[PDB]
């Protein structure tokens, strides 16, 4: 029963429980110590990118930010992992505290700032994994590059990680990067992806091996901030979409504590305002390229809400948290 | 007292024969010191709506106490209101057994209950002997074999045995269990419906010295068209209140599932999403016009939440009441 290791394991403090937590899974990760965390799943193969995952849920970034226990978390279920998110250099990212509960609203807010160790180690981490789901490197800018320069951050982590990724996610949504989110916005973004589109291309001649690519979004688009992203993905043929990251918004944990720290919200109060960015995105790439839907995910219903939606795929962070693997097991079970 | 554990419990149970276990002891303990076995001490957070005071903005859904037999033991629960029936004016035995059905992966349920009552007399008699302090709803509906062009009819038979003891009443013509009567919500129909109830409040607020404020509950299942033309007749009639929504005959979310495909109304989780968009959507319609209860797939206090930011003004639970328990009464009420 997770509910009494919750309970325990919220008597800590939201960073210090997760240190602790993959400190122990770290000692076991990739060894037949991870009987101590295996959850049996069915299969439910989903063809997505081009590419075959081994069930709908995945791992959404942010959680092993350093590929640390890959093999121990997919031996919890998860289809897909999603590690990071890295940048080329290590920064040690925003000041603590930076992380947050929420807990009667079962959500989270968090500046962590790209908290990683660098992508050199991660790509250290990631040949040590034996891992046979479907595993995405999220990647970002440095915090002092200058955003007009941030595709010279993500060009570098691609060319280092192309080899050992199954899918390659740019993070362009981080509300806790200064000036990150303008990537999204017009001729920043039609730039940042052609440089990345045609670091692909290169790299794929180089490597002999496809990688697809997919560009994670914010939920606080407006209407039209979302019809330019969902067209420049297809005019400049990015493989897929995930939406969405965390949210500034706050209108629905209003008196509850930790509210008004400074962040991005996730988790249930972030689960409609997802689905809503997903259906118009859906709307408008019309079937063009597909979907991964992460966003207060935290039953079978509201992953089947966001394949409603339009989703091919469906990620779980918060609900991970407060639910813990039972989750992992409900979703692939009867999505 | 721990509710994971007696839900497992009950759940060994047939849905109906679970709820009569679960009622029998209730109605069995209240007037007793074991009514504190379920008493649940919940913060006071009035709220003015339809010209009551609502003790906190959280109702039972009707259904549940279809005849009012547990109005005390329920209220001891938290509530800020309890909303009894639906009734008939004659007693009925709704549809044929197997009618009810969990989906506890969904946590939702399926029902084509079919009004399953004893009648607006006997509820009467139970509200006359009941000792609770919140708002009390009734919800009236047709009896199966009154034709749907007079159906009307039916619920100001009921309106006149009510009218001395709701709190206010609540018109259900949403059910998707009794043939036809989701039609009154349409055209004319709605209309004439809306003026014999809204002349039968006249007459029984001269006859009786008080209003007593009427809501119509209507479905999910309606389009924005048919949406619109309700809202606009609520209004023209001076309704005193919208409950939305009831089942849906949707099944999207529940593909793949034991019990997807029983017929009748769809309820829980699986029904969230759709009950609060089509909150926003009457809210956009009534602006502010007439107050809107909302029901729907409530499991949470986020969720409620939803439905407030939506347009409402209360919430009611049922389902997630079955699946989650008084906690959630507590949960909502405190932090809603
Ligand atoms: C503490 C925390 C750290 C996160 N770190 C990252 C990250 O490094 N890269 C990224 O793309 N998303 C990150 N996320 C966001 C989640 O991946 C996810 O997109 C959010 C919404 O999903 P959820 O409600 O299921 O958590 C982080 C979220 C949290 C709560
Ligand atoms: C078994 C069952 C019986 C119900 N009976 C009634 C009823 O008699 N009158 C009514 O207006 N709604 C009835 N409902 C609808 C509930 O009041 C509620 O509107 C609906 O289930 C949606 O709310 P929920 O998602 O919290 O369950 C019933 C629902 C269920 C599951
Ligand atoms: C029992 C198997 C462990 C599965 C991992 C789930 C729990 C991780 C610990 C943990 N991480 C977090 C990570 C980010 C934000 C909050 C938390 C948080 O509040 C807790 C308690
Ligand atoms: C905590 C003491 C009372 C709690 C009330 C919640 C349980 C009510 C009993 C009950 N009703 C139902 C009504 C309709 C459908 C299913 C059920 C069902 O499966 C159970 C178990
Ligand atoms: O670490 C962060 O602030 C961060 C990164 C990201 O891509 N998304 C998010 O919500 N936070
Ligand atoms: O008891 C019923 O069949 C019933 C009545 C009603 O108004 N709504 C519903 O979903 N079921």
């Amino acid at each position: 029963y997770y509910p009494f290791v919750r309970k325990a394991l919220f008597q800590l403090d939201p960073e210090r429980a997760h240190e602790f937590t993959f400190q122990q899974l770290r000692r076991i990760t990739g060894t037949p110590f991870e009987a101590l965390v295996r959850q049996k799943v069915p299969a439910k193969p989903v063809n997505c990118m081009g590419l075959t995952f081994k069930n709908p849920l995945g791992l959404a970034a942010g959680l092993d930010k350093d590929g640390e226990c890959i093999d121990a978390l997919g031996a919890m279920g998860f289809g897909s992992i999603e590690i990071g998110t890295v940048t080329p250099r290590p920064q040690p990212g925003n000041d603590k505290p930076r992380l947050f509960r929420l807990v009667d609203a079962e959500g989270l807010i968090n500046r962590m700032g790209f908290n990683n160790l660098g992508v050199d180690n991660l790509v250290e981490n990631v040949k040590k994994a034996h891992y046979d789901g479907v595993l995405g490197i999220n990647i970002g800018k440095n915090k002092d590059t200058p955003v007009e320069q941030g595709k010279d951050d993500y060009l570098i982590c691609m060319e280092k990680i192309y080899a050992y990724a199954g899918y390659i996610a740019i993070n362009i949504s981080s509300p806790n990067t200064p000036g990150l989110r303008t990537l999204q916005y017009g001729e920043a973004l039609d730039d940042l992806l052609t440089a990345i589109k045609n670091k692909q291309n290169d790299l794929q001649a180089m490597h002999h091996k496809y990688v697809p690519i997919a560009v994670k979004i914010a939920p606080d688009l407006s209407e039209e901030e979302l019809i330019q992203v969902a067209d420049s993905l297809v005019r400049h043929n990015i493989d897929g979409v995930i939406a969405t990251n965390t949210t500034l918004d706050r209108s629905l944990v209003q008196g509850m504590k930790n509210c008004d720290q400074t962040g991005g919200l996730s988790g249930r109060p972030l689960q409609l305002k997802s689905t809503e960015i997903i259906r118009r995105l859906s709307l408008e790439l019309n079937g063009r390229l597909p979907i991964i839907g992460v966003g207060g995910i935290d039953s079978v219903i509201a992953a089947r809400e966001k394949i409603a939606a339009g989703a091919s795929l469906v990620q779980i962070y918060s609900g991970f948290i407060f639910k813990g693997p039972p989750l992992i097991k409900e979703i692939v079970t009867h999505i």
